[PDB]
């Protein structure tokens, strides 16, 4: 069987009449003619007959019509769907984060993407820093998120965006500062961080600008994650620092308080593979630029 | 696109390089790769970089899909041409196979004496696009979810049995009710394809008042049983398992007034050809009662 | 063995190099080797090939938690000796966290002045190996398979919502019954700790006569509200989680005398502690009506 | 903190004076007493007094009894873990498996070894050989099982074992055979054979054997496993060949007669990756040969 014998054929048969069929065609009598033969033979069956009418299908042929018509429409829709996986309009990004941009930050951005590419899907794992990097130089995940990655030659960061922090208390303790604060007024204050490591994580970061601002913090603890300090802020049991994701949320019994300072501030980034990038994340990195 | 291509294609792809593609197909390797080079300038996408691009990947699918619709439209075609039913092409997933579906598809042939069948096992998903693109007629499974252009029919329903080792044959007998195996481990299946089997037994202890003790989920009911055999596992099966006798296996009938599931068929509503509606016309009085 | 051999390969383990792990211990190669060495002779096994060993990744887990409970216990001393009550480790699964599990917390901290807690997110097979081995002092989840040294209260009961895109808010209103969620493709919570959280939404649709339209089944509440904050899924969550206002993100409480699950926690019932005993007798009146 | 200084505490507990403690410490006074001024230094605590009784544990002391029995007993647990581990003892063999080897040889072989390693586990993958070989060279599973591998320089063949043959027929075609029978006596059955593929298959085999025997079978069609042709065969429309695996399990309407010859035989054989074998695979292979 060929392409070309069936696209004919449907036409040879709607038209019900061989001028008909050339004039849908755009082509003469004899190639038409020829491509019937020539799948007839391939068939090992007569699909047409002539009479006064001109062109009708014996049973054959009324069984050939309906498989002709569904072969072109699907090998048509394939090769559709072949050109919108190379231009990456369909796919599933994989994405991995780590932290608290998981709250706010990371999800607009992933509303903003599906929504000039629409028939595109997302997973989502939460992933440490150095799984994000094995996992990128093997492609077993496209992109990662979270804000202080290390050093790697073959991955490119992009800073998206910048955020605020917060101080957040219980309820009850709310109004001992008010909606704005510096980092000089926490020092009384029992400061609950995350995550624990030590590799350059978002407590480290906050005791660093403890001690840019010259100020000596009370650093209760650093808890696993920002979920175990908020809710021991929630349980009344301490005090914390969020970036602005966090914030953003109202949390029953926390309450929140921005710290003011042009340097108070703490990055959202995102790593990937530079090399050999499929196509849903090639969209996806020109969202994020 | 041209029907050689999409074969050489599939050989490339399955063979994963070039002189081995050239082996199965007893052809040698410049032609292979005109066609490959003229199949991705027809497409206007790159599918080989030999391993697949995205293009390529997507491709793939949709390439064996074509091919088979396209012999089996000549088969069709055929049948029709000698007066016979020919043949219905049905996918199934779950275990219907096992029993209740043969039994159905016996009852089919032998008042449709010229038909024959096809089987493959199938994902509901793939199943349901197959039926709407025309690929297959009928699929079995026991839960489905709708979809607009799909009928979805209750033929039956089947009870539920214990399974476990020869070895612990004698701790629940030959009939046993929910409660009674609330200490019990149980390897149940399928993985993914949700709601599934799994869900619905982990529903009925539920509606029973139990939750199940689960030590795993596996991927059919080829690895549950093949673990009890082995000694290491329970699980719970259909009737259409139960039916068969498994060396090292034993059974007890799980009573219970609703503690059955059932055997389901789908198939697209509109453009039915001829073996479907023959097919169709047998489920609607199998289903009868 | 010795602590600083412990603390020595844990730190090995996790820089996966010996210059990072140098580094990381402010100490030179051959004392960290030697320590390697020594650790392996006194087991009598090799852990280390750097990458690990299945005898080394045996270890790995074991050894963060005996240097765990040694750190612990030393707190835990100097508490008796003061007088105070000291701290309570908790672990936690699901999302009591959210709401419900804080809440408790709150309470016992009021009654209970000189105690602190710590969490610890577990999933509950790692929760019941804490019990019983004296590393954690209780856990919470949902749902727990019985296990003979361990006593499961079910402290409460909470509702469960819909959660949507705040675009398709007005579509079901704040009431629903599941049956109009019928054709809502949820994005269910979590994957693997079965029977979990997810089995129990597709249980109640079931015993209700519906069966859920599954779209996946997604790893922790956080990546399905994620995806619902992103436009891209809806859910189903407990109370706890509904009681946060998430930016983009609506709820329906699904009504039905039944829609309900529990929060429920874990304990060892022997040889409980003091910190424990008080926490149970807490958690005892908190469950009392 | 240091591990003898536990061990010499909890004894010197114990036994409630020092003289009592030195017999079941196997050592004299003075080391026994430095040991604790060190221990009690490093907690910063006082645990232990003197009286007319001899020894008495502060509140303190009585505290760090119970967490030091329970430190011992986990290290000396998670000793034994490590060690278990080298040996093989624990850990979970992942088997893959291609065709009927799955019924019944390679569930015996798993019972087998189960009965011997009874703390060990097995997961089961369905896998192509393609995809075993390389599943294997990149450590996603342990050991594959089917019949006829392709050959590769980086894996070990293991022939376990050897099986005859059987023709399967409706129950209704029975008695046309008998219990046993030869090739020569199919030449007038139509026959379904599995899989398809071309690679060297359980079909392809069967196929020689017809060569070998200087008969031409008919070969009706080749579908694409065992699940299809034994259902067919349950339907009535379809005879078959079968491993003994398959005709050991009685299936309703199927009839079976053992193909007779010296060389009417299929094999079983597993791969493995020779190099770098975890413990629990070595010990697996140990059993298998």
């Amino acid at each position: 069987m060929e392409f070309r014998q069936l696209k004919y054929f449907i036409a040879v048969a709607e038209a019900g009449n061989m001028a008909a069929a050339a004039k849908r065609l755009h082509v003469s009598q004899p190639p038409i003619t020829r491509q019937m033969q020539a799948l007839e033979a391939d068939l090992g069956v007569v699909l047409l007959e002539r009479s006064h009418r001109g062109i009708e299908l014996t049973a054959a042929g009324h069984a050939f019509l309906e498989d002709a018509r569904r072969i072109l429409e699907l090998a048509g829709r394939s090769g559709d769907r072949s050109r919108a996986a190379a231009r990456g309009d369909v796919g599933e990004l994989s994405v991995a984060y780590f932290g608290t941009p998981i709250y706010r930050s990371l999800p607009l951005l992933l509303r903003a993407f599906l929504t000039s590419t629409p028939t595109a899907t997302v997973s989502l794992t939460h992933m440490t820093k150095d799984e994000q990097v094995e996992g990128l130089l093997a492609g077993t995940i496209h992109v990662g998120f979270s804000r202080f990655f290390p050093r790697h030659p073959g991955i490119e960061i992009v800073n998206i965006a910048q955020e605020d922090l917060y101080l957040a208390v219980h309820r009850s303790q709310s109004g001992k500062f008010g909606k704005t604060c510096k980092l000089a007024d926490l020092r009384a204050v029992e400061l609950t961080l995350f995550p624990r490591g030590g590799r350059p994580s978002f407590a480290d970061e906050v005791i660093g600008l403890f001690k840019h601002a010259g100020i000596e913090p009370r650093i209760a603890r650093v808890v696993e994650d920002a979920t175990a300090a908020l809710a021991l802020t929630m349980a009344g049991a301490a005090s914390s620092i969020v970036p602005a994701s966090v914030a953003a949320i109202r949390w029953p019994d926390i309450a929140f308080a921005r710290i003011v300072g042009t340097r108070v501030k703490v990055p959202i980034s995102c790593i990937f593979r530079k090399e050999k990038q499929p196509p849903i994340l090639a969209r996806f990195v020109e969202h994020v630029r």
